[PDB]
RNA sequence: AAGA
């Protein structure tokens, strides 16, 4: 699977670069203060769940990434991602 | 789901 996992990683680091952030309120919404999201929750979206509904596959497409990074089932952009946060 |  390791094709598979290069397309899931870029398609989520597409999800938390500063382009996509800048427009994407309804991920911003759905983060904690810190940052963080679910990973199933990425998992659900049109493009990652296309390719996948492997939750071990997406665990391990994120843990090769320098864009992200994962605490326990959460998943949060790397650099300054308190900045990113907004209300539900 | 205008790559939530």
């Amino acid at each position: 699977q390791e094709l598979l996992k290069d397309y899931i990683k870029r398609q989520i680091e597409y999800y938390f670069s500063v382009d996509n952030l800048e427009r994407d309120f309804f991920l911003r919404r759905k983060m904690d203060a810190d940052g963080f999201l679910p990973i199933t929750l990425i998992a659900s979206f049109h493009r990652v769940q296309a390719l996948t509904t492997d939750i071990s596959l997406i665990f391990a497409a994120l843990k090769d990434s320098k864009v992200v990074e994962i605490v326990d089932e959460k998943v949060r952009r790397r650099e300054e991602p308190e900045k990113w946060p907004l209300p539900p």
